[PDB]
């Protein structure tokens, strides 16, 4: 059994909170916290283990953006720090590739990232690799085919419709087809042969619409929308089936979990997260024994 994981996230500051649940029976575990609060942060799994990736204390005492790589082992269900990386990364995306994590974008104070490095688990390091055209914060990535998306968010001007993917071999990035929507902090994850861009802020409101490019024809498709606007939502998949979890729309930090079905091409109400937030992390592994 396979569980969706959510750690961290804000509700009147960055929380430390790790959660999983379980589609199988509608049922949440809280697990071993983070060691630091974040929110702004990306999950990722490599091997069965859960990663948890840069993000942003926002606290009464201070705010301090992370540069922090963190393990969870779920046989353990504990924490345990890795490398950090070059640099802090608020408002990040992750991507896996070839059991080698990719930190893309996000900010550091005023800083708007366009710097990406990659981290190998064997060998406990970080390497920087060739930046994104674009800065790009709140940024979303997907990884199909063995290439990495990175897919709208800010530049530190404007909200983005662009995105662009990266060639390992080539250690190059190319734009690609941009979106039919600016979407800064959507939900970006991969479904059969295309990436999806679900929500996000395009600089007047938060977003229902969700639009996939399909890697055969460059060129994105709008879907059902989203339930509920979102933006700042977590986003993975489980069983064939696009998740989203939390977020802001405007008024409510949303505990909203819906799932997409790509064959009826409807949302639906799953669950709801045991307490509203936005900015989680989230990822897909293993039950804890
Ligand atoms: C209302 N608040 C501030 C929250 O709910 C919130 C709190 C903490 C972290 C985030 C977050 C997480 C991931 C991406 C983003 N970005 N990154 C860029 C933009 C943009 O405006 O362009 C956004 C946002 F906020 F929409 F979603 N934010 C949102
Ligand atoms: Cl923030």
């Amino acid at each position: 059994g396979r569980l969706i994981y959510t750690a961290g996230g804000y509700f009147r500051q960055s929380l430390s909170y790790l959660e999983a649940y379980n589609p199988s029976n509608g049922s949440w575990l809280r697990l071993a916290d983070l060691q630091v609060p974040r929110s702004g942060l990306a999950g990722c799994v490599v091997g069965g283990l859960l990663y948890a990736v840069g993000g942003r204390n926002n606290s009464p005492d201070g705010n301090t953006d992370s540069s922090a790589l963190d393990c969870y082992n779920p046989m353990t269900n504990q924490w345990s720090p890795c490398a950090s990386m070059s640099v802090p990364r608020n408002r990040i995306g992750v991507g896996v590739i070839d059991g080698h994590i990719y930190a893309v974008g996000g900010s550091h104070g005023c800083i708007h990232h366009s710097s990406v490095e990659r981290y190998e688990p064997e060998r406990d390091e970080w390497h920087l690799v060739a930046p994104m055209l674009t800065r790009r914060i709140g940024v979303g990535v997907a990884v199909l085919n063995r290439l990495l998306y990175a897919v709208g968010g800010f530049d530190g001007t404007n909200r983005l419709n662009s995105a662009e993917c990266y060639y390992p071999e080539r250690n190059e990035w190319r734009m690609i087809t941009p979106m039919n929507t600016i979407r800064s902090g959507a939900g970006v994850c991969v479904l059969h042969n295309c990436i999806y861009a679900a929500g996000g802020y395009d600089g007047q409101d938060q977003l229902n619409s969700v639009e996939r490019y399909d890697v055969e024809t460059e060129t994105w498709t709008f879907v059902a929308p989203m339930r509920h606007h979102r933006s700042a939502l977590g986003i993975t998949v489980h069983q064939g089936k696009i998740y989203v979890l939390g977020g802001y729309d405007g008024h409510t930090f949303l505990d909203s979990v819906e799932c997409y079905d790509p064959d009826s091409d409807t949302w639906s109400e799953v669950t709801r997260m045991t307490s509203g937030r936005s900015g989680v992390g989230v990822a897909v592994t293993m039950e804890p024994c």
